């Protein structure tokens, strides 16, 4: 169960993950597989596909709560860039994971952004923002963002009627002719409307496969393991807190269990809508 | 103002415009032109960009209220075609227009699919379904929906701050690249995931210029011309019914306030659907 509180639409709205009413860190506290090396994992669903909003787990606040991207001091939200509308997958992240900034991948040449792995998910249902979903990956693509290592990891959702025939990212392509070519497409381009450059790719952009996968995730998860596990070491401005025990039980950065502090604002509903939700961009 | 009956998202659900609390009829009672020969034209606004519910102004109703449509005692829903999310423009049509169902067209060579003629909005603005909207017109697509004339206008709302960089549909493509071919194979494919055949195209798909567009409109406005008309002939199923004190001239079919005293079911609100609104399809 998830629970919200701020007013939503705006910069205090923030979305908590509870389990039995009481809360847990969606970063930190759910674990990277849902079902053993059976290559099931758990993903944090930021943004519902078809959506405008960037929403993000929140490693600057205790609990790491989802809550809005902000840039400029506003609200932020991304471009529909032609023919796509908003984020053409259910998107978020693996937890227990970390892109570390201090580390250079040797197929980027980059350090990385500094947040948990990024999983664009390719079912056909829509997740709301806050679900956390067992999926099975198929492939990844080596993203470098703004010059920063930012790995795509491809999933689809263990439930979804596809999953049986797509066991790995050569079957994405056959079931769903331009879907990957779209999906390189939509980030190559997505900050051009904001004057920034166009990003660029690994392997001169080829999608690799599952194993290739879960070998990236497995990396992002023993960084996210040392930045958990003790390193009694200031991350600047990443809180690792986490809570019961385990979970994660032998972190120095644990704690037992907090309820006092979920006393945020209680939720309203409030003005929706503003920026480039409707626009569409040629690039 | 637009006014609603019925259940929402469910086949009782009906649409209504009214002026001044008097109902009107959106096919026959809202001009072509918003504003003469003067470049303009109201626009009916029955879909609103990236939805799929298949709204469409009724025909064979009085006061032509936009309903959902229905096929198989079902709500007709659109599919998603790869890359597009439902429609990929606002759409709708133009009142006073008919696609004679009795008239071959020497380009498509094939009769009208006895509807209004076809618009595509394609301004920055999500217009909710039963807005009237004054629109430019830039060009036309020549297609044929199952065996169906079926021309679709390219138009753009003139509020819109694009409205004229953009003059012509060679304006369009340029500041619109891979549009116009995104928006035939729209129309091309969109029915494939029903199994239905892949749909075909006058001039081998080639978009026509607002001055060809306004041509095939008129010809459209001239048998919804004759159909009301005062012209007694039973083309029915069709009402042709106008309205008002003063509405459509002296055609056959005009009544008095008969509409009004039409009071139907009332609003209501329901749950919402499921079906494929949310899946994807792939044909190139
Ligand atoms: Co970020
Ligand atoms: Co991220
Ligand atoms: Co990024
Ligand atoms: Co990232
Ligand atoms: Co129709
Ligand atoms: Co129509
Ligand atoms: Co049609
Ligand atoms: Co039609």
């Amino acid at each position: 169960m998830s629970v919200e509180r701020g007013t939503s639409n705006s910069a205090s709205y923030k979305m908590f993950l509870t389990h039995g009413g009481s809360p847990i860190s969606y970063f930190h506290d759910v674990p990277l597989f849902a079902d053993a090396t059976n290559n099931c994992y758990n993903m944090i669903v930021e943004i519902p596909r078809w959506t405008n909003a960037k929403m993000e787990i929140c490693k600057e606040e205790l609990m790491n709560p989802i809550k809005h991207d902000v840039k400029n001091n506003k609200l932020r939200y991304i471009y529909n860039v032609f023919p796509h509308k908003g984020y053409i997958w259910n998107y978020g992240a693996l937890p227990q994971t970390w892109e570390d900034p201090s580390y250079v991948d040797e197929d980027t040449k980059a350090k990385g952004d500094n947040d948990p792995i990024d999983v664009c998910e390719i079912g056909s249902k829509i997740w709301p923002s806050g679900s956390v979903i067992p999926v099975k990956v198929l492939g990844i693509l080596g993203m470098i963002d703004e010059g920063e290592t930012d790995w795509k990891v491809i999933a689809i959702n263990v439930a979804d009627p596809m999953a049986e025939k797509l066991n790995d990212i050569l079957d994405v392509d056959a079931h769903m002719p331009g879907f990957l070519k779209a999906t390189r497409d939509w980030f190559k381009y997505y900050k051009v409307p904001a004057g920034k450059p166009e990003n660029s790719f690994a392997f001169n952009g080829e999608f690799k496969n599952k194993e290739f996968a879960a070998k990236i995730i497995s990396k992002t998860h023993e960084h996210w393991q040392k930045l958990i596990s003790t390193k009694v070491e200031a991350g600047p401005i990443i809180r690792a807190n986490v809570t019961v025990k385990g979970s994660p039980y032998m972190v120095s950065k644990e704690d037992f269990i907090d309820a006092l502090q979920k006393h945020e604002d209680f939720k309203r509903g409030s003005e929706p809508t503003d920026q480039a939700i409707e626009q569409w961009h040629f690039c």
